[PDB]
Parts: C-alpha cells; sequence; structure tokens
C-alpha cells in the first residue's frame, strides 16, 4: 500500500514491475474542479479538497474530442485515439515515481499533441514507467481541454476568454510546484516536454509570465508556437465562435447570451459542428487553438520572441525527417497508405490547393517553383516526395529552426536534433519514411522492453536518447558521457549545428534545410 | 458605470467609443492638496482622502498661466492655450484604460511642455484615448504648476524652495505607483514621455534620486535639461524672485516676509509681473524654471550627467527638422507667419540680438560666421533659413544629441530619431517647415482617426510611430517587427546612428548636425 | 581550566606547550549517537546532549578496523595502525585552537585516508597543534566509520543505505558550522583537507549537495573520487553484501532480515570476513567504499564532474613522486622492503596479474607495452621502477590530474603540486623513493620541531608548505609572499602548470605525466 499525503488529500498508488524493478504509478489524480455546467468554457477553478483516500489506480477520463475514423481497424491511426471514456470531466494527471521513493528527483512533465483538437495522456506511447525505472526521474502528464471546449474565444470576456486548455496545463504545473516534494520530487528541477501541439504549448509557457516560475527548462519535439497552425488570430477566433453559434442555433445579440446558450448544448452537438466553423479546412486544421487573450498571452507571440520577452533558460528542440507525410493521406489526391502514391504534376498542384486553401495563385506557383527543380533523373517518386517536404518544411521544420535561432540570440544555450530513424514496427508504408509522431516511443523508452519485437539497434538508440533527455532535464546539457558518444554542440545563430539521431552513426551537421527555410521564412510570409 | 477603488477613495469614469471599441477615461482625479493660501509656493502636500464617489468625468482646471495672444483667432497658436478654466486649484491627473480592463498593462505617463511657464494636460493633441484603444497601454497625464507659482526660488527656504512643479510631477508618479494596479496597470512597467519642457522634466527625473523608483524608462521629445533655456542658475533665481517682490510691492528685509507678502497677492498680479523680472527676454524666455534646490536636484545637473549619476535604463530621444522656426515670429524683425519672411543680412544680425541678448559682439559674430558661409547661389531665403537653424540647433538639437551621447557612454541602450514630416493640416506657413511641437499629434495617434482630413500616408506613419513608442515602453526596444520595417539601431558614441521618421522612406543616418553641434557644444560655451 | 559552552554541553580542554607558546586541545568530543545495536549500518543520528562537563582531554576510541600485520615491529607500517582502542563507539572529533583564543580564525578540517577500510584521526602525523601554534588556524579532525561498518550497501534500504562513513564526516561538518564560533572560529571560512581516501572524500563533498553549505574550499592530497579504487559500483556493492551474509551465516530471503542478522554479529566476525567478500583482491582492495546511494551521491560521479555539477570554489590538488611503491611489497613477487627488489620481466608480468586481476590478457600486454620501451641502457632496475610507476599513475596521479582539468574547465581557480622530497627519517628503503603518505608530516609541520632529527632544509620546506596551505585556506591563493618565493600559477586546461615541492629548488613545470595519463585516461578505460 503506497499512500502519499497531498495538499488536497491522501492518494493511493499502485506498484508495477518494470525491468526487474518497481515503479509506483498514481494514475488519474484530479487537479481542478470538473469544468461542467456553469464552468464550461471558463478558466479551470482550484480543487475544493477531499477527506479520505483518493484511489489513483487507473487512467482517468480523456477530454471530449472528435476521433480519427479514416482507417477503422488500422493500428497506425487508432494508436492515437483515446483509450479511456470521453467526458467533460477530464482534468486529471498521472505521476510515476521510482521505487524506492527518491530523495529529490528531477521532474519531467509531458504535454501531448493532437493539433489542440485531440489527444490524451493515457496513450501507450506516453507511458512514463520506463523513464522512472531507468533514469530515476519523476514523470508527470496531464489531460487538458481541447477543441472548442478548450479554446473557444470571445476575447476579453471571462465567460469564454480563450486559452482554457493552456490554463489547464498551467494549473497542473502549479500542482507539481505545490505537491511533488511529497512524492520525492524537486519542484526546483522541472523540465517540460511535449510533441507537436504539445511542443507548441511548451513554447507558449516560455512566453507566459504566469508560467515563468513553474518550471526550469524546456524540450520541444516537432512543434513551436510560430508554426502556421499553432496560433489562431483574433479575427479568425471571433468568426469561428460566431459560426459555431450559428450552427448550434445559438446566435444571439448579447455575447454573454451566446455563451450561456452554448453552455446548454450537449457535448456531441458542439463536437459535430467544430469541423464546419471554417470555410475550408486542411488536414492540419486547428479550428480552435491558442489566441492572444491579454492573459496567458499578453501580446502577439511573434513580437515577444523577436524582442526577447520570454523565460531565459536552456532549450532542446528537434524534428523528424519526414514530418509532412502523415498528412498526405487525409486528403491529398493520388495518395494512399495502401500503395506507393506515385503522383503526377497535376495531382501535386491539386495537393497544394488542399494544403494552402487561402493562398493566391502566385503563392502556390512559388511553392511549385521552389520544390520542383529536379535533380534530375525523371524519377517517378519526384512529385510524391516534394509534396511531403513542402508540408513538413512549412508546418514543422522551418518554424522549429526559426524559434531556435531567435531564442538562442538572447544568450541561452540551445540544442537541436534531427531524428532519422524509421521504427522497424511502423504499420504505415515505406514511402512515408520517418514519420511525424514516431520519435515519441524512443523518447519514452518503449524499445527498452526486450519482449516487444524492436531490434537490438533500436534498444540502444532509445537508451541513448533517454539518457540525453534525462541529462538535459537534470543538468541542462543533453550529453551521453560514458559510452564514447558524439558531443551534442550548442546551436548558435551563425553556425547552426545540430545532432542527427539514428541507429548507424550520430553526426554533427550544419544549417538544416537552409535553402527551403529561406523560402518559407523570408519570402512566403509576404505572399 | 465603471468605479475603481483607489487608496483615497472611489472614482467613477466614463466610457468612450474609439475605432469601434471602448476606452474608459478618468479625467480630473485629484492627486494632492490644492496649493492655496498658506500652501502657495510650497511642495505639494499629500491628499487627505474622501468618502463617497469622485466623478472623474471632465477635464479639471488648468494651472494659472499667461496666455499666448500674439495671433487671436489663429488655430496654430491658440491650439496651445488652455482649454479649461485657470485656477491655483489645478493639481489633477487623467487615466485612460483599455476596455475591457487589462490585466497588467504598461503605463505611459505624459508630461506637457510650455517652457515651464505654460501648458496643460487637457489639450486635444495630448488625448490618450487612441494609445489605449490601439496599443492597450494605460496612459496617464498630470497638470503641474508653472511660472512663478511652480518655480519661484529662494534656495534653501521651504516657504519657497524652488522646483514645486517638478515635485508636483513626482507626486503624480507616486500616485501611479500606489494606485495604478487597481486600474489594471503594472506599476513595474512605467515609461515617462514628455515634449520640450516636458522632455527636459523627464531628463531631470532620470537625475533625481527620489524619482529613481517611480518609473522604468524614458522618452524625450525635443528637450533635455542641458538645453540653454532649461535650468535657471542660483544667481538668476534670486535676482528674479527679488525683482518680482519689488514689482508687486513686496520687497522686505526678512526673506520669509517676502514670501508671506507674495502669498497675499492675487494670482493675476503675480502673472502680470512675471514677464518683467528679467532685464531682456527672448521668445524662449523661461523666467521661472528648474533650479539646483539641494532636494529634487542635489548638484548642477551638467556635473551629474558628466559623472554618470543618473538612473541606468533605456532612453528614446529625438528632434524635429525645423525646431527653431516657431520662435522667429515672436520677435525677430522681418518675420511674419503671413509672408515668406525673406530677410536681409542686417535683419539676421538684429535677430541674433533678439535671441542672444547677453552675448558679446564677438559671440554674435562667431554665430554669423558659422552659419553664413553660403553654398552658394545667392538664394534669397539664405538668411531666413540660417536664423531658424541657429535657434533650433542651439536650443533643441545639439543639447538633445549631447545628452544622448553622455547618457549612452555609461552603458545603456539609447535610440535617437529625426522627425521630418510636415503635417498636411499645418495652419502655419510653408517656410516654417517641420515645426517644433508638430510630432506630438503623430505620437498620440490623431491621424489614425480617418474622419480627420490627414492623408493615407499620415495614417500609416502615425501607426508605425505609435507601435515603436509602445514597444519601447513595454520591451525597451522601439522596433516595428511585423511590416518589413527598418530596424532602429542603438545610438552609440562613436557611430551615432539615428532613425529618420517620414512618410516616404525610413533611413539609418549618422552624426546629425555634426559640424553645427561641434560649434554649439565645444566652442560657444566659452564665449 | 578552559571550558567552552557548545550547543550540546560544556567541554573542558587541556593546554599544551608548543614552540614556546600555548595551544588548547579538545580531544574526543562526541558529535553523534554511538552507532550501536539497532543503529549499526545506519546513518549517524544527532547527539541527544549532556548536562555537566565533558572532559575532552584524551583521544577517543578509533573505529573498528582490520590492522596491518605484514611487518610487526616495523615503524613504517605500524605508524599507520590505530593508537587508541577500537570500538564501534568511535564517532568523536578533535579541536586545536591557538592561545589566546582567536577572534574569527579560519578552520582546517582533516579527513584521514586508509582505503575507506582503515585509519584514525589520533595518529601522530595528523597532530594539529603545530598548525594552530604557527599559523593561528583552528584544526578539526573526526573519526568516521570504515569497512563494512561504514560502507555496507543494500542500495535504497535505510537499514543499510551505503555511505554511512561519508554521512559521519558530513555530520562532523555540521558540528563545525553550529559550534565553532564558540571556540573562536569562523564557520564561513572552513577548508577541508584529506589524503588518499580522505582526499577522495573531500572530492565527493564537492559533489554532494548536502555538503555545499558546510565548507568554503578544498585541498586534495593523493586522491580524488575518480581514482579506480574509490567508488564501488552498485553491482559490486550487492555482490559483496550478499557474500558477507553468506560468510557469517546470514543469507536470508528478506534483505531487511539480512541486516537484522548482521546486526547480531560481533564486530570481529564482520571484520574477519571482510577480506573474502571479493573473489580476488589487490593490495589496494577497497572491499566496502562509497556508492551511488541516491542520497549523499545522486548520480554516478564521473557524470556530475563531466557536466559541471559540483560546488564552485577554489581547489588545491597534488601527488607524490612515487605513489605506487608502498604497494609493491604487499604482494608483488620479487619485492621486499629488505632488499633492492631487482625484478625480471616475468616477475613484472606476474605483478600486473596481482594489480589488474579482472583485466584481459590484451589489457595487460598494453600496459607492458606502454611501460617497457626502455631508454635504454639495460639498467637492472628497469622492471622494478616500471611496476611502481604503473601502480602509481593508474591509481593516484592520472585520476588527480584528470579531476583537476575537469574541475577547472568550469571556471574556478585550481592549483596543482608535485611533492618530490623523501623524508630523511624514512624507515622504508631507498628504492621506494618519495612514497605515498609521506607528505603528510610536512603539511602538519612535524619538521618544525627542532628536537626531532629532521634536517634544516626539511624545517624550511615544512614552514613554506604550512604557510602556502594556510594562505590557501584563508585567502584562496597558496602563495608564500614574504621570502622571494616562486609564485604558484593557476592550473588551467591548455597550459597545465604545476609547482614542484622540494628542498633544493621550487619549479614551475607543465603537463605532468602527459604520455602516461593519455594512456590511462583515453585508452585503458576501453580495455
Ligand atoms: C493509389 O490509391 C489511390 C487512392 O484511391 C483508391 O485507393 C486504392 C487503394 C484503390 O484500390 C481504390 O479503392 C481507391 O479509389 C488511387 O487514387 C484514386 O485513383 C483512382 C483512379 O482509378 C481514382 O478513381 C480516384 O480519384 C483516386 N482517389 C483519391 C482519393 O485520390 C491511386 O490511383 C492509386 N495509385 C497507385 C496504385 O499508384
Ligand atoms: C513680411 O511681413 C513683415 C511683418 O510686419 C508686417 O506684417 C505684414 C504682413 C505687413 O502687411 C504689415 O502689416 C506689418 O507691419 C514685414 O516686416 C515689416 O516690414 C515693414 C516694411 O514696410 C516695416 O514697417 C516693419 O518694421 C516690419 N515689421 C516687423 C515686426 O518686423 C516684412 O517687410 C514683410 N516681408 C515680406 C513681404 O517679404
Ligand atoms: C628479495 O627478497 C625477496 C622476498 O622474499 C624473501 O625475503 C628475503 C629478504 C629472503 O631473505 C627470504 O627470506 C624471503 O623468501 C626475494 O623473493 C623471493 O625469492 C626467492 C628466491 O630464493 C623465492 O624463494 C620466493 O619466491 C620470493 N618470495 C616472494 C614473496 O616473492 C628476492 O629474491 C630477493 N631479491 C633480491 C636479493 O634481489
Ligand atoms: C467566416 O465567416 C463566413 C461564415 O460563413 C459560414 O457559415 C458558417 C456557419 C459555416 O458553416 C461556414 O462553412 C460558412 O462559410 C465565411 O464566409 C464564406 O465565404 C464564402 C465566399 O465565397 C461564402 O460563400 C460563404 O459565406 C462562406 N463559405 C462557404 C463555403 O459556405 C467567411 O469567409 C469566414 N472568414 C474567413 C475565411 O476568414
Ligand atoms: C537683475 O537685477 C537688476 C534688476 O533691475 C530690474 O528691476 C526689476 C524690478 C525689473 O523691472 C527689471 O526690468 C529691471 O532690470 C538688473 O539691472 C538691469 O541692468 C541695467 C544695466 O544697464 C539697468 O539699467 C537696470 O537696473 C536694469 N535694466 C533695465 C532694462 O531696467 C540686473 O541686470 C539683473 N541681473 C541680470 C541680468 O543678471
Ligand atoms: C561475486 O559473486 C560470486 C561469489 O562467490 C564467492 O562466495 C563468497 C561468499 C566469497 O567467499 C568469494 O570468495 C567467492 O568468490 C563470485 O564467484 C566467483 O567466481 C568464480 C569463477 O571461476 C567461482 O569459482 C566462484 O563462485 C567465485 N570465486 C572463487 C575464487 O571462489 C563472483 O565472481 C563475484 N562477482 C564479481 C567478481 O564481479
Ligand atoms: C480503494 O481500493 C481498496 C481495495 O483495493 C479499497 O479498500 C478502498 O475502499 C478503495 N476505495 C474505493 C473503492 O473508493
Ligand atoms: C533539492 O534540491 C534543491 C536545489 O536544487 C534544494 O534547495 C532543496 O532543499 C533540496 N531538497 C531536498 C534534498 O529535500
Ligand atoms: C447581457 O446580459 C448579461 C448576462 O445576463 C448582462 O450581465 C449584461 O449586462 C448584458 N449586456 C448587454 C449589452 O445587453
Ligand atoms: C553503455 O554501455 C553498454 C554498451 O557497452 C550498454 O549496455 C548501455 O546501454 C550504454 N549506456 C547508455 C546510456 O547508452
Ligand atoms: C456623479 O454622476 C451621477 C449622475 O450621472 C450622479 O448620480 C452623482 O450624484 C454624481 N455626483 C455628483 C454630482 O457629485
Ligand atoms: C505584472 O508583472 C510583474 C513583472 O513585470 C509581476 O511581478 C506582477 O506580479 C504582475 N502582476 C499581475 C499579473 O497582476
Ligand atoms: C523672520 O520672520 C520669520 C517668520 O515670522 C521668523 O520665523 C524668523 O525667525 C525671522 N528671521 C529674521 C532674520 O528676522
Ligand atoms: C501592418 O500591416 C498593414 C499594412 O499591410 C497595416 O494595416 C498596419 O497598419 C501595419 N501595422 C503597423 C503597426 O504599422
Ligand atoms: C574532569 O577532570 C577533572 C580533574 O582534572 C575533574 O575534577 C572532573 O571530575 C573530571 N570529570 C570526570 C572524571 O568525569
Ligand atoms: C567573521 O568573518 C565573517 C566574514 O568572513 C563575518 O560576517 C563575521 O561576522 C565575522 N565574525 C566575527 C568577527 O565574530
Ligand atoms: C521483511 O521483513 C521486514 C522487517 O520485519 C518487513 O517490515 C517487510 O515488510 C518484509 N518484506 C518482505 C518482502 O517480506
Ligand atoms: C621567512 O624568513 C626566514 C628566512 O630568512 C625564515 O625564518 C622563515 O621561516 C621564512 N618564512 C616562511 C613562511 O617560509
Ligand atoms: C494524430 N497525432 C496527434 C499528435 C501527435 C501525433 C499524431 C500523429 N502523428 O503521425
Ligand atoms: C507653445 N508650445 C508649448 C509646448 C510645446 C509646443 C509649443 C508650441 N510649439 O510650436
Ligand atoms: C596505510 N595508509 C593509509 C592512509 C594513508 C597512507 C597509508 C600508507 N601510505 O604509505
Ligand atoms: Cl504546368
Ligand atoms: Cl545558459
Ligand atoms: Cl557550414
Ligand atoms: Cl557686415
Ligand atoms: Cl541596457
Ligand atoms: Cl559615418
Ligand atoms: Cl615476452
Ligand atoms: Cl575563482
Ligand atoms: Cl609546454
Ligand atoms: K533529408
Ligand atoms: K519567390
Ligand atoms: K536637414
Ligand atoms: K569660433
Ligand atoms: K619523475
Ligand atoms: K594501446
Amino acid at each position: 500500500d503506497i499512500i502519499i499525503a497531498t495538499k488536497n488529500g491522501k492518494v493511493r498508488g499502485m506498484q508495477l514491475t518494470v525491468f526487474g524493478g518497481t515503479v509506483t504509478a498514481f494514475l488519474g489524480i484530479p487537479y481542478a474542479q470538473p469544468p461542467l455546467g456553469r464552468l464550461r468554457f471558463k478558466k479551470p477553478q482550484s480543487l475544493t479538497k477531499w477527506s479520505d483516500i483518493w484511489n489513483a489506480t487507473k487512467y482517468a477520463n480523456s477530454c471530449c474530442q472528435n476521433i480519427d475514423q479514416s482507417f477503422p481497424g488500422f493500428h497506425g491511426s487508432e494508436m492515437w485515439n483515446p483509450n479511456t471514456d470521453l467526458s467533460e470531466d477530464c482534468l486529471y494527471l498521472n505521476v510515476w515515481i521510482p521505487a524506492p521513493k527518491p530523495k529529490n528527483a528531477t521532474v519531467l512533465i509531458w504535454i501531448y499533441g493532437g493539433g489542440f483538437q485531440t489527444g490524451t495522456s493515457s496513450l501507450h506511447v506516453y507511458d512514463g514507467k520506463f523513464l522512472a525505472r531507468v533514469e530515476r526521474v519523476i514523470v508527470v502528464s496531464m489531460n487538458y481541454r481541447v477543441g472548442a471546449l478548450g479554446f473557444l474565444a470571445l476575447p476579453g470576456n471571462p465567460e469564454a476568454p480563450g486559452n482554457m486548455g493552456l490554463f489547464d496545463q498551467q494549473l497542473a504545473l502549479q500542482w507539481v510546484q505545490k505537491n511533488i516534494a511529497a512524492f520525492g520530487g524537486n519542484p526546483k528541477s522541472v523540465t517540460l516536454f511535449g510533441e507537436s501541439a504539445g511542443a507548441a504549448s511548451v513554447s507558449l509557457h516560455l512566453l507566459s509570465p504566469g508560467s515563468h516560475s513553474l518550471f526550469t527548462r524546456a524540450i520541444l519535439q516537432s512543434g513551436s508556437f510560430n508554426a502556421p497552425w499553432a496560433v489562431t488570430s483574433l479575427y479568425e477566433a471571433r468568426n469561428r465562435t460566431l459560426n459555431l453559434a450559428k450552427l448550434t442555433g445559438c446566435s444571439r445579440e448579447n455575447e454573454t447570451e451566446i455563451i450561456k446558450c452554448l453552455r446548454n448544448k450537449d457535448p456531441q452537438e458542439i463536437l459535430l459542428n467544430e469541423a464546419f466553423v471554417v470555410p475550408y479546412g486542411t488536414p492540419l486544421s486547428v479550428n480552435f487553438g491558442p489566441t492572444v487573450d491579454g492573459d496567458f498571452l499578453t501580446d502577439m507571440p511573434d513580437i515577444l520572441l523577436e524582442l526577447g520577452q520570454f523565460k531565459k533558460t536552456q532549450i532542446l528542440v528537434g524534428v523528424n525527417k519526414d514530418e509532412g507525410t502523415a498528412f498526405l493521406v487525409y486528403g491529398a489526391p493520388g495518395f494512399s497508405k495502401d500503395n506507393n502514391s506515385i503522383i503526377t504534376r497535376k495531382e501535386f498542384q491539386e495537393g497544394l490547393k488542399i494544403f494552402f486553401p487561402g493562398v493566391s495563385e502566385f503563392g502556390k506557383e512559388s511553392i511549385l517553383f521552389h520544390y520542383t527543380d529536379w535533380v534530375d533523373d525523371q524519377r517517378p517518386e519526384q512529385y510524391r516526395e516534394a509534396l511531403g517536404d513542402v508540408v513538413g518544411d512549412y508546418n514543422f521544420i522551418c518554424p522549429a529552426l526559426e524559434f531556435t535561432k531567435k531564442f538562442s540570440e538572447w544568450g541561452n544555450n540551445a540544442f537541436f536534433y534531427y531524428f532519422e530513424h524509421r521504427s522497424s514496427k511502423l504499420p504505415w508504408p515505406e514511402w512515408m519514411g520517418v514519420m511525424h509522431g514516431y520519435e515519441i516511443e524512443f523518447v519514452f523508452g518503449l524499445p527498452l522492453e526486450r519482449r516487444d519485437q524492436y531490434t537490438k539497434a533500436e534498444e540502444i538508440l532509445s537508451r541513448s536518447i533517454v539518457k540525453r533527455w534525462a541529462n538535459f532535464a537534470k543538468y541542462g546539457n543533453p550529453q551521453e558521457t560514458q559510452n564514447n558518444s558524439t558531443s551534442w554542440p550548442v546551436f548558435k545563430s551563425t553556425e547552426q549545428k545540430y545532432l542527427t539521431l539514428n541507429t548507424e552513426s550520430t553526426r554533427i551537421m550544419t544549417k538544416l534545410r537552409a535553402q527551403q527555410c529561406r523560402f518559407w521564412t523570408s519570402f512566403f510570409p509576404k505572399v
């Protein structure tokens, strides 16, 4: 029986055997009042507190969300769908501690992605028991609100202020500050880590003054807030809230009466209509995301970043080799996860339409131009590959590299990686390569489980990554110091060194995607 | 109804519609005991406090002052005359806040000019509603005492210690520190800004130890305390107080009995005699201004500046292209706002007499010499232009550039601008060019009001200036980061870069007025 | 009668005449509960406190330990054996203060070596009365637990957590912080100094967060924790504890029941079996030493050192010219303290077997190769000398120089010495040279006693060393500033300057043992 006294009550955990050792898991501890009834759309409220023992022995409810049903029965898509009941009653977190109870362990706090529309902390690829066992860190993860229920904005109005899901995450950070020493953690050594929208969230906490004192450093996997999908403009946010109203029969005259009406809808009706609040979506549509609310976010974040207004600390940032490929099969014509997706020039042009819906003809031709000067054989896969690169470079890689340059210009150490290993168990086809999301299971140490049908070389890669992330969280320096490893140099504007992560040889390289990012970063924004 | 509880009582504001939005204005909140009866000539005393609601719904009384009556019915002069009743009962301030109430907004505090003899915070060109609306800053402005009633000095004697108007401003700064969080402002992010005597005041607050903790940074428009008009010497101050006495029938034997007598005069009689306390005035006469009082100002300010004794923070400093022209029509012979003011050599010589009344013949010939080596056509406008430059370079531009070099030599970032746009609505004639005072309406965002008959290009210039001032106040760096703008480089001794502000093209230039300032700065002071 | 009131009670000291002066000695003051019965194998517990006067007038019990009986009646070995009764009741310390009582004296705290298996603070060569007399420092020394009784580890289990002897030392450091001002010492000026395992201990206190605030700087004589003998791996520690159990009839099923059984054994039975817990020992066997316990030591120390996680302060580090020789006569074939120990190639090879028991054949040939390329005469002493160097360079000199480079790379000043004087009274034979342990009596100032049959030149060397150590403790800079002495330069990576200590001439030299350490440091660890 392991019981820990927290500020709000007693919690009971469960013991787990991992690699001949023990980890104690506390799954589903509440960290805020359930955001129901009058509380829907509002900032999370602090927990009232319980007498008696809260059993933290199973994953809690995942937040209300639309689900991926493009490939029923297929593991590659369905591994990302929630594996616990959906409910508005979803503001819970999880804690994995080493056994025996550590004395003053560093804390790793995971923030999942899902485009701010989906996701949950109970997914198998986010299981923190391996990190606790192997590195003796404490790992914490929280569910936070998504879609309209997390990000509906009527800016300035506390009935629906925007950014509720970000405040959900922030309230979980406070929970760690107030309670983690009781689990043997050191609230003075907290590193946030997150992937995609989770990484964009970590980047916004670096910018939010209310987050400054709730963490020590940060890790950003495939995302950052200056990614084109990551921040909804004030204008878009109001169009979308008003469209949503219109669709659910809630258009009113008094804004506060819009929200009161929206609070009477059942969750399904809000969810069903989320997809249509936008005139034309792309596969990366973020219908309801972060906004400049005047509260979590005090100014346009591009301006904070440019002018050096953010927490000064170390960062670790990276991307995967084929970020853009996952998205091509959710709409681009000629693509299929069940064939080699050889597409023609014309199909390419149509795919740009699908990914760049509000862009002038000239804007689109300029992309075609940058990406189709072939070298040079007339390889049939030319167009298929160019479309993946386009989608990945614009949406993930160039914004990651740009955030890292700008962050590092104000004096702090930064480290940048390029992940190029394709999982031997990947259920998606070969042409899709080193996909978006498929470093996560390396970071969490799944391939350390020998029973799991990953190769020996994958075991070793995961062990080295887990060590580098852990050393980064504890010491600010993502080195593996014992096994004659390649030193990971700081990323500086000017040299722009990065480290490649793969099974064969680890390399120091310079100026990732230099020609492509010059296009996305200095020209495309004018278009 | 918007009511805010302050340390001294409740205040009610009014709502205003600005650009489809709302700003709440609190106009005329008192911030000190009325300086009447026994309190005339003394430091401002702290506010006793009220029960009930103070209605802050109209501009308060402007301080006692002489008025400009050189051009009755002419908007160019009369825009500067007070637009509320004059009264010794004038120590009030104004607050504009964005709607809805901000969370922790930066604060901009305006200090008006008027040679320390005139001015008021209720003028149309100082209206803070546009800054609040557009940039979501809070804007504060205060009336402070002017002329003998603000600056009469009998140094060392608390019945009339000097610098009362500066202490008035300082007491308004304290009011912001104590009360602004209640209006949603951040007392830890206060930038002072001021023009001409208002800018000279901002520069003296940088030097005053009692002001150190009442603000974060500073903006100086066309003025700084080392301008020749800006600080009255101890000797001049005593001559002037004694002349004033003599004129009002108050000469006594006991200094304290001089002041007691002066306290029995009605305000008009003090004002009527102010102009004559000086043997010969110039159009820029500052009969009663700042002094070294041993209190606000602990030593001669030239010495503090030289030896690095001032608040260390960032500054933004600038001047207009034709600072000196406004003054030529208040006395220089051959000048008129109603003709082209072509003057001869002889008239030039006479104008130097008018502007440089106590200067040796050699002193005057040396100016003539520096400014009349023509290049070269015998253009009729030669003498008219040289006189404007003379007046502007000596009184405004060279002291601004010298304060910026000296300030920046001790390590802090400084930014310097040269404003060269002439308002399309300027009621003064063409020959007077880009006049002193006529950047103010750009800084306050008047041309953002489309109804107002300014051009499209003026709208855009004002929007860019308002952004740069706002970014300076919030972040210390006067950049406009979103619209491919020219970066404003720091001003360093050695390179001396500055930014030009105009409608056509923004430029980085070096060493403004280099030859002229070498004359004013290193030679003229010996003369 | 000298009585001093401490936090736990009154202590009485005794007066001693030293060099025509007086020192007050407090010998045997307790500083923790006696670690007996249920307390055996546990962290030291805080002292309960006494009413009445504790007589601190004789050395206390030395801790339980095996004794050196290789040369009964021989002073060279027996000078190192305890000179007070052995007892588990041994947690006492000693204080020497100058007379009269100083006002705010620097404190020197000695930690003895003995491989963590042996040693005691009452040995004649550790007598602090000369340092107090000559330099007016206060000197403190503590007994701490050794062998299984100090270092038995079942990691994670507080019944036997590991590192008890290190916690013993740490608890004595706290005692100095709480009580030394009462003896006239300055708890803000504490330097630790230690030799061999004592120096390794000082190096681990630099790494232990709980030691950070208990001292100012550090001195390391012939030892540092990255020496191959100095830290037991987690794996070895468990093998050894389980072997010990097996040998004493204490194997159980419940680990806690192993320790309860071990607590019923008499000390002799634990000691008798210590030597056998290891399959094959070397003469430098550390059967029970420091471990990564998660408490004193939060990670593998090689990793802390590499990544800059340690107290930032100055260090003084050094070694003796023939560190390895003492060990050759405890097992290497052909060696004797009673003859010239000329050995053959074959005997060399056998000696490598004795010193490098778990090393591959290739590992051993590589040592033979590095150390036997003769220059060049076939001198008979070739093999005898190479074996001493091998043992000394691997175990002492190269780890000392490597700790100093790594420590200094993070910004702090470091000073490195090479001691090359052989005591004129050394009872060991000539071939053994400048032996391990035989700088101690110079540091403690024994040769300042003229009655003692050391030479005049030895008197002067000791006086200069004592001054340099004292200046290091007080001022962080080990200079002798009055007698035209050679300046001791800081040791920097890159130049690697060190100071030689000898009777003839003091020299600045570079890159000690450069070729040998490249072998031990960059190649041998792979083997
Ligand atoms: C690869 O598959 C795509 C995807 O569309 C198809 O999925 C296939 C696996 C196929 O068996 C069929 O069931 C389904 O329509 C093919 O794209 C389709 O191309 C066909 C031409 O016959 C058109 O009818 C469709 O417009 C088009 N569908 C979409 C959604 O774009 C594609 O031709 C095929 N490519 C290969 C084998 O290289
Ligand atoms: C520009 O005007 C000045 C200003 O003085 C005059 O104002 C004029 C608009 C004019 O109509 C008249 O009412 C008024 O006197 C002229 O300066 C004046 O020059 C005249 C010469 O006839 C003299 O009588 C005055 O001394 C002088 N006045 C002052 C105050 O200096 C000036 O000549 C004229 N210049 C032009 C047209 O270029
Ligand atoms: C130096 O002495 C060693 C040590 O062993 C011996 O100690 C001597 C002082 C000697 O008198 C004797 O009592 C004792 O055995 C000698 O090593 C020994 O060599 C002899 C060869 O006769 C062998 O019998 C032993 O194996 C060996 N002993 C050990 C422990 O190694 C060594 O030969 C001698 N060397 C000289 C004089 O150069
Ligand atoms: C947001 O404002 C309008 C909203 O119109 C929308 O009605 C909603 C309730 C929703 O169902 C949504 O699908 C629909 O668009 C947008 O107007 C669009 O623009 C086209 C222009 O050709 C018009 O035909 C429609 O009004 C509408 N489009 C479609 C396909 O029906 C408006 O464009 C949008 N703002 C943006 C994109 O910035
Ligand atoms: C200040 O001290 C005297 C004051 O004399 C003045 O009487 C005042 C009440 C006032 O009305 C003022 O206009 C008048 O000047 C100054 O003396 C001046 O110097 C000239 C020298 O030729 C004398 O004729 C007068 O006393 C007076 N001037 C005039 C035009 O009347 C004194 O110069 C001044 N101090 C300065 C300028 O530094
Ligand atoms: C630690 O684990 C075993 C323990 O075996 C030991 O039994 C103990 C109680 C003790 O007396 C000790 O001397 C003895 O070794 C080690 O096994 C050794 O390896 C050899 C391999 O040839 C075997 O013959 C024995 O089991 C044992 N050696 C001897 C000489 O008896 C084991 O190797 C050790 N772990 C290490 C060295 O890492
Ligand atoms: C928590 O679990 C234990 C049984 O495993 C039980 O005793 C306790 O009552 C539980 N609490 C519940 C079901 O609320
Ligand atoms: C944990 O470490 C911090 C510094 O990072 C320290 O201040 C704190 O007191 C430690 N807490 C423990 C050992 O409980
Ligand atoms: C709208 O209704 C709300 C909520 O009942 C009320 O508080 C608010 O004053 C109203 N505003 C307007 C403009 O009607
Ligand atoms: C280091 O050593 C061995 C390989 O020789 C391996 O088992 C272990 O995983 C490595 N450690 C890390 C952190 O990569
Ligand atoms: C302030 O204004 C309101 C009316 O608009 C009034 O109720 C209140 O009495 C006023 N206070 C005065 C006139 O003192
Ligand atoms: C406003 O910002 C400051 C730092 O500039 C901070 O210390 C303060 O507490 C903030 N106040 C709020 C959000 O009310
Ligand atoms: C002058 O009168 C004042 C005010 O009544 C008095 O306090 C002061 O002592 C007097 N001083 C002289 C020198 O007469
Ligand atoms: C930036 O964008 C547009 C012009 O393309 C304009 O409306 C806006 O005023 C500009 N913003 C600023 C701060 O100058
Ligand atoms: C300590 O020593 C003195 C005698 O020298 C004595 O008076 C006192 O009783 C002693 N304490 C003991 C023996 O406990
Ligand atoms: C001893 O020196 C320290 C500084 O090293 C000082 O703060 C302390 O108060 C001094 N104590 C005395 C003289 O008792
Ligand atoms: C072993 O015995 C100890 C001490 O009596 C007890 O506290 C512990 O729970 C037991 N553990 C096991 C696994 O038997
Ligand atoms: C310095 O001076 C003399 C030798 O001339 C000597 O007695 C003394 O020991 C020297 N001091 C030190 C600290 O070496
Ligand atoms: C659907 N999804 C959501 C978050 C992160 C990854 C992801 C899929 N990636 O291929
Ligand atoms: C008369 N005046 C007073 C203050 C600032 C400007 C001003 C007029 N300027 O032309
Ligand atoms: C046996 N011993 C223990 C600690 C320090 C030195 C020592 C002997 N050295 O030769
Ligand atoms: Cl084409
Ligand atoms: Cl850093
Ligand atoms: Cl390069
Ligand atoms: Cl002439
Ligand atoms: Cl600065
Ligand atoms: Cl230049
Ligand atoms: Cl051989
Ligand atoms: Cl230092
Ligand atoms: Cl060299
Ligand atoms: K690539
Ligand atoms: K282009
Ligand atoms: K010009
Ligand atoms: K001159
Ligand atoms: K040597
Ligand atoms: K080798």
